[PDB]
């Protein structure tokens, strides 16, 4: 299917405040869609960054697993603790107010986790026809981005996900 | 319907030009949505932009009768004498590459002819789950834009519609 829930009974106030504590240490790079890198590959020596990426150019996900050490003792830490699958290349993926991106096919479906969103934050299936909201509910939503489909903000305010990969 | 086509058989590529050519010596205004008013009231002073105003500023397309001198020896001018209807308020409405706006409910519903476009411009239905696209046909397409909806442009270029009001 398109989307998929799975309650992770995660308290997105709490949740909030953590990514909006980490983000006045680490912030988001980019523009357009912003990032943070939640995990590095092992000993890495830019562990926050390496792993964001937008250029054309797709690299692998599976050498990116670890999640940083600073985020055990955060909240952030417990929606790792509590994910029922490993994730891989783990990233804070914020669209940027009034932004939207191209119509396109993903290589792979992502788990999105969303921190701040609004009823202007929408995912955009083509041939599906559908329009999908993904609410930060504290939940935990597999969106199939294989599928023809954009992701738009019309919003004044950042949308922030967290986004999982995962191999199996 | 959210939608309906009326035949028009205009000429995509010499609209095209048209606007291109009006364009570069009556530059769009704003950003985001960028405009340029192509019908203005009797004896106003700023005619090509008073119909560019926000909302606020304006109680009803019905005064921006009159199509600009200039526009009747050129295609554009003969856009407007094969319309079906009595066009109030027209305006080039470009939207910017990669931005779209908020999940709303416009005043008006309006005639859209597009001039420019790409599979990445979509106007995107949120109650009746649907997503359409104009394509730069010739052909005029009306939009219930009054339902909550929004627009994007993930392209890389402006997406240039016409945007006609009518009186009925
Ligand atoms: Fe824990
Ligand atoms: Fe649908």
């Amino acid at each position: 299917a398109l989307t998929s829930r799975t309650e992770l009974d995660i308290d997105p106030d709490k949740l909030r405040e953590s990514v909006v504590e980490l983000l006045e240490r680490h912030p988001l790079v980019f523009e357009g869609t912003r990032q943070l890198a939640l995990q590095h590959r092992p000993e890495a020596t830019d562990p926050w960054y390496e792993g964001c990426q937008r250029q054309s150019l797709i690299s692998s996900d599976s050498d990116f697993t670890e999640v940083h050490g600073e985020l055990r003792d955060t909240y952030l830490g417990e929606v790792f603790d509590r994910l029922p699958f490993k994730p891989i290349r783990t990233r804070i993926m914020a669209l940027d107010p009034k932004y939207c991106y191209s119509v396109h096919r993903a290589l792979t479906p992502r788990y999105h986790l969303a921190v701040t969103t609004s009823e202007h934050a929408r995912f955009v299936f083509i041939e599906h026809d559908k329009v999908l909201h993904i609410p930060a509910d504290g939940d935990l939503y597999y969106v199939d981005t294989r599928q023809l489909h954009s992701a738009f903000n019309g919003g004044d305010d950042m949308r922030i996900h967290i986004v999982f990969g995962t191999d199996g």
